[PDB]
């Protein structure tokens, strides 16, 4: 059968444990679960709200059969917990759809829930599962190079500042900027010298 | 097999979802997608145009391989929804010749679409994609120096400036000069430590 | 084809010299040998570090002209050493889950003065956490040099999870990007 | 497994589709094809440049699909281009000592703006000569920066052997080394 | 078959020119020669010393094969000269076994020669073919980086000033200092300005 | 047979034509033509000078046989010209041997004839067969610190001067210095700031 790594399911509060929490973590897996979804727009005759449930995201160690990830959690948890299980595609929107707030889910003006209540099990860090493909990279550069061109920022400081307050303008966030600008220091130094020396005329 | 990021394959409205055009920008990757292919002379008999179908031209995050891009889309819209992915060469051709517009393909004659109708998902931008050839790059560079020298340019910015002007005429846009200059930085720095005593005498 | 610095394999009793012992120590590279196992045939687990990268298969060789080409037949290559050493006694997590008989920390064979506390490096996605973490220091507290940095660390390290031979290893490479920060903090401090 | 930049083959007019020379196009590599052989059965000879390093079968393979299997069956590893391009005239150095029949410059065919001009770059051996060379100049002279040097290229040039971008194409990377000629050039003229 | 730098093997007084020692050097490769073996105790019924031989311990300037030095000697010096070339694994080993004080070499209790026998051609230097295990380098860096913080050392100077006094006290020699803060260039700089600043206050 | 690329042979004046130092050179490979021999001692009795003869370094392009050689040049000079080709195993001595000025000829008292009267076909020059291995650049390396730190040399400058006078003592000219210190090119502004710092005090 097929295999893969990112997997995501239900979880009805219902029909689980009520130490799940405890239980999931015990997997050693990291997870990411949803804040409870107890106001999704049911398209039942006389019914506000489908019944409550958890999404669960969920990150396999190794590749791995969907129906592997099913056993674990049913023994886990009991065979009523979960009976469905997905292989998750794109592991970015999916996390964003625990919160209803990927492209998807917007698109649908599904009920937006709070990133708060996202349950991380094991260290769960969505971004050490977003890369910034070479392209990518290079573009965003190039506006740091507009940017420090415009503003004339003088140092590493005045453009980190700058980026405190424009940065979603741009699409840049601190960590982004380091990522970005990683490696290419010595051009960075060729632009600051460029706007310090500019600014002096 | 074989790895690559470059990938391209076929999808029939007939056998795909209605809201492919989402589902795609869904798994996160810069694709481009071809107007409608509706116009295609087929040399079957008893019939004027090829079934309508799309290309569409894919650019994975990282080296895979060309059965994993196949999965993912089988997955993702269906079974029926490609039965054939193949490998990039050159991008740039490809793309053209998604409006067949391609080198190839004109001399072959081919119908001609719309610039307009191509659905460009994630960002994707095709200047991306297409890169100076290595001795490409060392040309420029050469001009880059006989301009920092024929003018005094003094810093990166007074090279942006110049090029901001007179770019057209020595082939040289700001992105390229980047792209250019790249890992030259050292080389750069003793241009401009140059013009800049020299500007002094 | 694959290359790394961390292996290990299995040695059997009955298919090596007398003189193993002696005979592994002649390479010049660390290895941790776990107790015997001869509770779970008898056999030794070895952990080996070659100083530079290199193929599976060379090591294979390596050993086999060393103790005989009965000696070893599948060497692999370590993805985490600390697991891996902990698998020696069978006390790493993956051994404790599969409840696999514990042995003696102490019949644990050190060779070439190989000591596990070395060859815990930070992970790529692990440093670059920091690196952050320290920028984010940097800029706070408008530290101007590689020693007001360190000084902050001295005092403060536990509760960004930096020591100094951290900091020392995170900036590894980096050394350029630093640069940039000091100077930085410098031109700010002026205004 | 070998990597390199510069290749040759053979393309048989009979083995290959009677579009080739778009197809070749399609690759978005530059090439230089031979006019015909058919005085030596009739063949090209086609010299292509990767635009990086790659393997020979990676270049088999992408001519193969793009042609037919029956189009290629050896791909080789171009050591000199220059040469291997005089060779498709039969006028390389090799090829006149074992008089071969001589073809005509003008049926050669270029693909993808290739110009033989471009691929001449200098063996490792040629450029620290020529380094060493613009150390003597810059020591010589006392040229305190790039400029100096430049201009001072720009006279004295053909004496030394040196064009600008032959200078651009010398201390490629060698930059830092640079910074030090000049530093030093500069504090001697001071005294 | 496989390639390397450094190789061991035999050389019988029998077989080889008188002029051998000489002949050897021509290769313009470093060696390192064993005093002369005369003492081994032969397990041979009816005989206590092997025939006489020489260990030679030879350093190829670039890998190569085992047998291209087989080749190399049989040509210098008679096809009866050598029979037996071996790759050599560790090289501080099968030198201190060439008197017999290497650890395998005492714990076989074998005769023990005297290190002044030892016939180094080409400048062959030990020292030279002993280095820092990877983990042992950033050891040591972060002590330099101890002591940098500590006695605010200002410059390469000063820091090798005090190695010349204080060296063995944190296992220091000059050489070593240099094999050391290899390629951590950068990091020295950041090291030296931090100082100076701090002496400056 | 064996095959190599090094040879080396003898050319006797009587029996060669007049135009040889030309027909060698249309081999196209590279080679060195000893002065000529004409003040060998000869130990036959009542001869003090061997016949009068020269000896060729000699280059192949591709690894060849010995006999192949041979061949090669009886065809060009007559099969009276030569007799015997040997496969040289050091170029470096086989060359210096060609003024009697390698170490071999020294020790043996032979009559040293004049470096200038080399004949090179081909452009051959022997540094680009004379390679610097790993551990002696680094040997050097710590030596030209050595001298930095102890003449307090202030700049590239000053050492290159340095050398020029007292290049023997420690085994460097020009040339090596540069190819020593390639790379090392940061260390090495490391130790000149160092020793300009110190001339200060
Ligand atoms: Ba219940
Ligand atoms: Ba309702
Ligand atoms: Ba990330
Ligand atoms: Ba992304
Ligand atoms: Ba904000
Ligand atoms: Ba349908
Ligand atoms: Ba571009
Ligand atoms: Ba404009
Ligand atoms: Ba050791
Ligand atoms: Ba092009
Ligand atoms: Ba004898
Ligand atoms: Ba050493
Ligand atoms: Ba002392
Ligand atoms: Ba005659
Ligand atoms: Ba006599
Ligand atoms: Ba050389
Ligand atoms: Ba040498
Ligand atoms: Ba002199
Ligand atoms: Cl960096
Ligand atoms: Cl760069
Ligand atoms: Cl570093
Ligand atoms: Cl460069
Ligand atoms: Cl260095
Ligand atoms: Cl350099
Ligand atoms: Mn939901
Ligand atoms: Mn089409
Ligand atoms: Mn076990
Ligand atoms: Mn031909
Ligand atoms: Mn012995
Ligand atoms: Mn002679």
């Amino acid at each position: 059968k097929e295999k893969a790594r990112y997997f995501t399911f239900l979880l009805y509060p219902e029909s689980i444990p009520s130490d799940w929490e405890l239980k999931l973590e015990t997997l050693g897996v990291p997870m990411a679960i949803s804040p409870l979804h107890d106001k999704d727009k049911s398209s039942i005759k006389g019914q506000k709200y489908k019944k409550a449930h958890y999404h669960v995201l969920y990150i396999a160690k190794n590749p791995v059969t969907a129906d592997s990830v099913r056993k674990k959690i049913k023994l886990l948890l009991g065979e009523k917990s979960l009976a469905m299980v997905q292989v998750v595609l794109n592991v970015e929107n999916m996390y964003l759809y625990l919160t209803h707030e990927s492209k998807d889910a917007i698109a649908k003006k599904k009920h937006v829930y709070d990133k708060a209540d996202i349950k991380l099990i094991n260290n769960f860090d969505i971004d050490r599962y977003v890369t910034l493909d070479v392209e990518e990279k290079t573009e965003l550069f190039n506006v740091v190079v507009s940017l420090i061109r415009a503003y004339t920022l003088q140092n590493i400081f005045d453009l980190y500042d700058f980026i405190d307050e424009n940065g979603e303008t741009y699409g840049l966030t601190i960590n982004l900027v380091n990522e970005v600008i990683a490696g290419k220091t010595g051009f960075m130094k060729l632009l600051f010298d460029g706007a310090y020396q500019r600014s002096k005329r």
